Formats: C-alpha cells, structure tokens, sequence
C-alpha cells in the first residue's frame, strides 16, 4: 500500500487504539467468557439489557435476601456470559458487585464502538490501514512540539501533580498530542465563554480510546444503575494527573497508558463531600466539584488559551471530614467538555 505520510507517533497511537488482541485482554481481565461472549458479537442493546438487570440488582440491594437476590444476579450472568467452568459464579449481592459490573459494562460500550467501526467500513488494500482507521475517528491529531509554550505548560502539569499516596509509579510524557473531534467546537459554543471553564485530566484504558474519539465523552446510558457512580452518571476529570492516571490500569505487564486533557466548563460548582447518586443538579448548578481533602495550589493556576491550569503542587483544602483524598469534578451534559489534548505516558512501576 501506499505507506502512510502521518508522524511516526500518531501513527502508533492509532496502532494502540485499534488494537484487538488489546481489547480481548481487556474482555478477559472483566471475566468475560471470550467463547460465550466473542468480541465479533457484542452488541449495543446487550449491554443495555446487562445494565437493565444491574439496575434491578440495584433495586433489590437497595431494599436489603441473598435467596431474593439469586436470581437477579444469575439474570446477569446470563446477558453477559462469564469465564468460570461448571461453575455457580458469585453472587451480585452489595453495592460493590453494582459497581464492579457497572464498570466493567462502561468499558464494553466503548470497545463495541471501536469494534463496529473496524468491521463497517470498506476494505482496499491499496490503502495503509494506518490511514484509514485514523480517518474513522473524525479528529484531527496532530503532535504538540516539544519546544512550544503549551507542551512546556503540560508537562509542568504533569510535573507538579502526582500524589505523594500514587507514589507506586511514576510517569514520563511520551507524545503531546492536539487533538480536535469534528463539530466539538461548534457543540460547545454555549459553554465557551462560561465562568469557572478548567482544563482537566480524564485518564481511561487505551481500549476505550477509539470510542472517546468518535463519540466523545459521554455520560453512562439511562439503563445504567445510578448507584454505580460515586456522583451518578456524569463525565468525570481530576486536577492531579496520578488521580486520572490510574485509571489508566496499566501495569508491569503493559505500562503505556493514554490520558485526556479537556477544557471543562463547570461554572457554578455543587460542592460536595460523600456520595450523592444524582440524576440531575440542582437548579442553577453546572457541575459537580467532589472536595478533596488535598488541592493544587490555588495561587499557582496560570492560563493556557484562555483556559485556567491548575498546575500547582498539593496542599491541604482545608475541607474536613471528606471522602475524597483529591478533587473530582463532574458534568451532566456532553456539551461541557472540548477535548484539547492527548499524552501517551509511560508508567515506571517502582515495586
Ligand atoms: O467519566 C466517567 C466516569 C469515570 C469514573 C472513573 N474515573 C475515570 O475513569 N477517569 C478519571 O480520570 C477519573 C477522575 C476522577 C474520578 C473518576 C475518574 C467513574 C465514574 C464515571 F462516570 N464516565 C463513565 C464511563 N463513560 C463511558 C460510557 F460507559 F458511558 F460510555 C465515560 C464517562
């Protein structure tokens, strides 16, 4: 084929993100049941019926039997087949169990996209498969340079806000990428000029990317049990790129990882210290802000396109009796986020 004239680094980050054998790993890590459950057959309204029954799983722990409850949990097993022989898997009995599977449900949402778009599509091999998975996630990628004020700025993100209690690793930037979704600009131009506008770390696993890029960052579906989510079902961003960078889930065993920088409007933040399954905000609220006991450092925010970064190293909020270590913020409306850019990080796993 005709041998691709993208940057080096683009080009393996399209290589990561369309990966499949990737994205069976994933399946595996879950439990999935790879025979019972391939990854060809996947589908939209099979997850949606897997969250339904998570949802009633909800309900029924919610209103405190672990006999009531056998069959709640065997239904779900049966939606979304699990890797354990001849078996009795356990039982989906607490509020754990929700939000294990809820994510695990998260995840497939975004595999089945990269999926459905690797199986659409057209097939000529005169072409780099390279080009035309690219051309699929309707985003223009491009590489920051390393030399530039707003690659200087990121890494100085990077730099300043990892975690003394995520001290297990530590990351190097890789690439900086820009990166600009088709018609995400336009959706956010309600937003553009609000108060209160961050630019903000989403970390995700690299299996999930291909699915960002296409559809966005978007909010887990109506189906999907509200109790799973700490916040309910929102977009959720760090101000310390370790918080964001666990969920990453690399490991000794694959410690590249991919993580978001998005500019997020969050105007007039509902402040809060616990748990709260809301469905919508209170009115005149924009966001959620999760108060962490600890906070970069307020004096140190400094602008990058008009957008503030809060760069600066932790200390104590001076908040008390919270749940959160660090800040978490949260938006309810997809029109809230512009993704701005894209690092590929390498984690050194010190243990
Ligand atoms: O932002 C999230 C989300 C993400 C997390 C976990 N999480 C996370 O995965 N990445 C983070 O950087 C993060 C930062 C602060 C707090 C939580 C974070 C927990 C609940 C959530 F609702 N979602 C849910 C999965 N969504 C995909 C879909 F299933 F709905 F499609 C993307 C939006």
């Amino acid at each position: 084929h005709m041998k691709s004239k993208l940057p080096k680094p683009v080009q393996d980050l399209i290589k990561m993100i369309f990966d499949v054998e990737s994205m069976k790993k994933a399946m595996v890590e879950y439990e999935i049941d790879l025979q019972k459950m391939p990854l060809g057959k996947l589908s939209k309204r099979q997850i949606q019926a897997a969250y339904s029954i998570l949802s009633e799983v909800q309900q029924a722990v919610s209103q405190g039997s672990d006999s009531q409850i056998l069959d709640l949990s065997n239904r779900f097993y049966t939606l979304i087949p699990h890797d354990f022989g001849m078996k009795k898997p356990p039982l989906l009995n607490n509020a754990d169990s929700v939000q294990a599977k809820a994510e695990m449900l998260d995840n497939l949402l975004d595999i089945e996209v990269a999926y459905s778009l690797l199986r659409g599509g057209s097939d000529d091999s005169s072409k780099d498969p390279i080009d035309v998975n690219y051309e699929k996630l309707k985003t223009d990628i491009k590489v920051v340079d390393r030399d530039s004020e707003e690659a200087e700025i990121i890494r100085k993100y990077v730099k300043n806000t990892h975690a003394t209690t995520h001290n297990a690793y530590d990351l190097e930037v890789i690439d900086i990428f820009k990166i600009e979704r088709e018609g995400e600009c336009q959706r956010y131009k309600p937003f553009k000029q609000l108060h209160n506008r961050r630019l903000l770390w989403h970390g995700s696993r690299t299996t999930n990317f291909a699915g960002i890029l296409s559809q966005g960052l978007r909010i887990a579906p109506p189906e999907a049990p509200v109790t799973g989510y700490m916040f309910g079902k929102g977009i959720y961003f760090a101000d310390m790129v370790s918080k964001s960078a666990n969920y990453c889930h690399t490991s000794q065993g694959d410690p590249i990882g991919l993580i978001l920088l998005g500019e997020v409007a969050l105007g007039n933040m509902y402040e809060l210290k616990h748990a709260s399954h809301i469905s919508k905000l209170p009115k005149g609220k924009h966001s959620v802000k999760g108060l962490g006991k600890t906070t970069p450092d307020p004096s140190a925010n400094i602008s990058l396109d008009g957008v503030d970064v809060p760069l600066g190293t932790g200390i104590s909020s001076g908040v008390n009796d919270t749940s959160l270590l660090y800040n978490e913020y949260i938006v309810y409306d997809i029109a809230q986020v512009n993704l701005k850019y894209l690092l590929k990080l390498k984690f050194n796993f010190k243990t």
